[PDB]
C-alpha cells in the first residue's frame, strides 16, 4: 500500500526533530486517511478561533440574527500588549462593531480580542466545547479565553485537541453539514483570504493553490520551548478534489523557521501522494 510508505516518510522525517508532532489528513469526497502521533493532546492556540466561529456562525443561523448585527465593545475589552487589528483600529473603543467585521479579525488576522468579544457573544468557553460536542466531534478541550491564555504559561494547555479530531470537523465543515450556505460561504472566504502563514501549509505548495485554514502559535519559554505552531485547514488538489489537514509541531526545542518548515514538508509530502 502507498498509505503505510507515507506514514514512514513522514516518521522519518520527524526522527531527528525535537518536537512532538500531531498529524492527520482527511479526504474530503473520497476516504483517504492518515495519522501520525495521533493519540496526544496538541495545544490548539489560535487555531480554536476557527471552533469558535463555527459557533457564531450557528448561533447567527440558528436565532436568524443578522452578519451584519452591531455590537457595542467596551474599551475595557480592547486588551493592551496583545494582537488585535481591532484596537490598533479603534483604539478607543466604545464602538459599535459588525459581527462580520469582528470575525473576519478574528479568523483572518487572528485578533485576540475579536475572539474574547466573541466568545462573550456565544456564552463562553463550555458553549463553544458543547456546540462542537453535539456536533460528534470529541476530543477537543476549550477552557480558556485569550486574556486567560495570555497569564499563565501552562494555560494554553487546557486547549487541546488530537489532530484526527480537528480533520473530522474541518470535513464537516466544508462538505457543508454545519452551517447554513451563506455563514458557510462567508465563514470558508475569510480562511481563504487571510495572509497568516505562508510557509506553513502553504509553503511548499504550487502557485495559485487555494488553502483555506487557521493557525496557531505560541511563545517560546526560556528553556527554548515553543509550545505551539499549528495550521488546519482544506486544500484544493489539481483535479479539484480536496483534502482537510491538521499540523501540531508541540513542545519544540527547534527554531521557528524548521517549525514552519515541519508543517510545510510533511503537508508537500501528503500533496505529492494524493497528486500521484
Amino acid at each position: 500500500k502507498g498509505t503505510d510508505s507515507l506514514k514512514s516518510s513522514i516518521e522519518k522525517y520527524l526522527k531527528d526533530k525535537k518536537a512532538k508532532v500531531g498529524v492527520a489528513v482527511l479526504g474530503i469526497e473520497d476516504n483517504f486517511k492518515l495519522n501520525v502521533n495521533e493519540k496526544h493532546h496538541y495545544p490548539m492556540q489560535g487555531t480554536y478561533k476557527f471552533h469558535l466561529a463555527l459557533a457564531v456562525l450557528d448561533k447567527l443561523d440558528k436565532e436568524n440574527i443578522s452578519i451584519d448585527k452591531k455590537l457595542f465593545v467596551k474599551k475595557s475589552e480592547l486588551l493592551p500588549n496583545t494582537w488585535s487589528p481591532l484596537r490598533d483600529k479603534y483604539p478607543d473603543g466604545n464602538v459599535d462593531l459588525s459581527i462580520s467585521e469582528i470575525l473576519k479579525a478574528t479568523v483572518s488576522r487572528s485578533d485576540n480580542n475579536g475572539c474574547d468579544i466573541l466568545f462573550r457573544f456565544v456564552g463562553g468557553t463550555n458553549k463553544v466545547h458543547n456546540f462542537i460536542s453535539k456536533l460528534g466531534v470529541k476530543n477537543i478541550s476549550i477552557k480558556a479565553t485569550e486574556e486567560e491564555m495570555h497569564k499563565a504559561w501552562n494555560v494554553q494547555y487546557t486547549n487541546w485537541t488530537t489532530p484526527d479530531a480537528t480533520v473530522q470537523l474541518l470535513k464537516k465543515f466544508y462538505k457543508n453539514e454545519i452551517l447554513s450556505k451563506n455563514s458557510y460561504d462567508y465563514l470558508l472566504n475569510t480562511m481563504i483570504e487571510t495572509t497568516t502563514g505562508p510557509k506553513r501549509l502553504k509553503g511548499l505548495l504550487p502557485d495559485g493553490t487555494v488553502v483555506a485554514h487557521k493557525t496557531g502559535s505560541s511563545d517560546t519559554n526560556d528553556k527554548g520551548i515553543t509550545a505551539a505552531t499549528n495550521d488546519i485547514g482544506i486544500i484544493t488538489l489539481p483535479n479539484g478534489k480536496h483534502f482537510a489537514i491538521a499540523v501540531y509541531v508541540s513542545d519544540s526545542s527547534e527554531k521557528s523557521d524548521v517549525n514552519e518548515k515541519i508543517i510545510a514538508e510533511i503537508c508537500k509530502s501528503v500533496w505529492d501522494y494524493l497528486v500521484k
